[PDB]
């Protein structure tokens, strides 16, 4: 097989599964992908109840799909990408066809305040559950904006190594954190910090991340789910790019809708 004549896509939420009201389909592609009105074309996307929905593209290889609003609870979701011999563009054929089905489950969706610097956790519509937060310093802000649960780590390390920055060096660092949730691409998550907790609830101490207690960074960790929704207000940051990977809300409909197929 050559890379540049064949592609192979993979559909994210997989097949089952159940996800948040922010959750985008993506179909993601091993190869860039020179005709992406041709790609949009092979891909059918059902939803019951039924939604309007559109294209984005995040980057050469990435599409996003997703309503004007969140998901409403309860709607299922079946993906057909059908890109099989299909010409993508410039000699490059789709490998195969990709399906999956996955449904939308609780509307949870976290706000940070940063005027009160509480994390107010609302399921459905009711609040569940207040936490105290340190967000970044007024010079490393967190940016405002709508952010998508993504991955979860009961344990990760973050190493400097991996961009080649030693670990042993000013800039340099191994860090190892419990209960984190990932909310950007670029590196903010919800997490435990041991280290900030009388500052939480009060005082900005971060290099952006959102720090909590442990036993609240416990239960984010278990009561979230890959497509719920943190939402951060009032901070001295800008805002969260739209093509971050989990900034997909930021772009305004009329802009996500006119899509980039041929911009």
């Amino acid at each position: 097989s050559s890379p540049a004549h064949l592609t192979m896509p993979y559909v994210m939420p997989g097949d089952g599964e159940v996800v948040g009201v922010g959750e985008p389909v993506a179909i993601r592609f091993d190869e860039n992908i020179a005709d992406r009105g041709a790609a949009e074309k092979a891909i059918k996307i059902t939803t019951n109840p039924p939604v309007e929905g559109a294209f984005y593209w995040l980057n050469n290889r990435e599409v996003r799909w997703r309503p004007e609003h969140f998901w409403k609870p309860g709607t299922a979701v079946d993906v057909a990408v059908n890109t099989y011999g299909v010409d993508l563009g410039e000699g490059m054929f789709g490998e195969d066809n990709v399906q999956t089905h996955f449904t939308i489950g609780d509307e949870v969706i976290a706000t940070a305040d940063d005027n009160t610097k509480i994390l107010t956790v609302r399921v459905n519509g009711e609040v569940v559950k207040s936490m105290p937060t340190s967000m970044g310093k007024d010079s490393t802000p967190t940016a405002n904006g709508i952010y998508i649960v993504g991955s979860r780590y009961k344990h990760i390390i973050m190493d400097s190594s991996t961009y080649g920055v030693p670990v042993n060096s000013p800039n340099g660092y191994r860090t190892d954190v419990d209960w984190a949730t990932q909310i950007s691409y670029s590196g903010v998550f919800v997490h435990s910090a041991p280290w900030s907790v009388g500052a939480q609830g009060h005082t900005n101490t971060s290099h952006g991340c959102l720090n909590v207690s442990p036993s609240n960074a416990q239960w984010f960790y278990d009561h979230v789910k890959r497509g719920d929704i943190v939402e951060v207000v009032n901070t001295v940051g800008g805002t969260l790019p739209g093509i971050d990977g989990l900034g997909d809300w930021n772009i305004p409909w009329d802009q996500w809708r006119a899509g980039n197929a041929k911009a």
